């Protein structure tokens, strides 16, 4: 935006945490908390900060204009609407992903799984990217370990195609 | 929005035309234009006409604000952006669901090939849905003649899912 003469409304609302990126992924690391909205280092905007895991954060920028408020090129009439709307879904589809059978923590130790391979079947596992706060990563050894990025939003996002959840992901891959 | 002094912007723009609902369609029915803006019955928006086929018009509500537009949910930094991000890609999509071996221009002649069912396979057809205005009919016949829409955008919507083209589409509802 440009500067204006009153506070962002944002400073308001009950989820904005006067933070910065450490501060955030600090306060996120040791609470019980999912995700908070903390200060842009420039004006017109908050962020939102999800917390995908205890070392994957992904933050977001949420604009503030006259009335509505933008996040990820989507529109909303207020913060609240940005949380139901676009926060919850992600934190209902992250649920799953880390509930999933084929989901690990940790590449190094989705590391034990993939070196398992016989040559009887394709070995796959789920890890989120710590390169990419936001993607999950599709490892798979069918001689060669390789790995495709997946999107959390509210679905699973593949390349064109979109999913619910793992399992319809792994169905559609396979065949 | 409420109304405001000045005309709205919109109106200064090229692809702005004062037409109503009729106008709109009768201009559309016999010219080579796919699409309009016209004139909303209330104050604060225009409507995005896109021409579906001869009888299918899709009308999209466009919200100007102070200096963004809103247009399904998402938002645009100006009317030009609402095409090339929005419409285009949408008639992208269009041209090649009519190009396709399977698409007919109408339900009554996608019957034909519906009744020639042996027992031999699924015999499937497409074509725009005339009670949804933006939905594509897939119609199949299995022993009974069945009915799916799926939503047209920059993509292939059904259900959750999400595909570029006909053939992807085809490629999962089968398997
Ligand atoms: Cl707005
Ligand atoms: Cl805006």
């Amino acid at each position: 935006s440009h500067m204006k003469y009153t506070n962002p409304r944002f400073y308001k609302h009950p989820l904005f945490k006067n933070f910065n990126v450490t501060e955030s992924e600090n306060y996120l690391r040791s609470s019980t908390d999912d995700f908070l909205i903390r200060k842009g280092s420039r004006h017109g905007y908050c962020v939102l900060v999800i917390k995908f895991a205890s070392d994957v954060f992904v933050h977001m920028k949420i604009e503030e204009h006259s009335e509505h408020y933008t996040c990820s090129n989507k529109h909303f009439e207020d913060i609240d609407e940005v949380i139901s709307v676009y926060v919850r879904p992600i934190l209902r589809n992250l649920k799953s992903i880390k509930a999933h059978a084929k989901y690990f923590n940790s590449p190094e130790d989705a590391e034990k799984l993939l070196s398992s391979f016989d040559g009887s079947k394709v070995v796959y596992a789920f890890y989120f990217s710590r390169k990419y706060p936001g993607k999950l990563t599709f490892a798979y050894n069918n001689g060669s370990i390789l790995e495709e990025y997946i999107g959390v939003s509210d679905m699973l996002t593949y390349n064109n195609s979109t999913f619910k959840d793992i399992d319809s992901f792994v169905a559609y891959r396979k065949r």
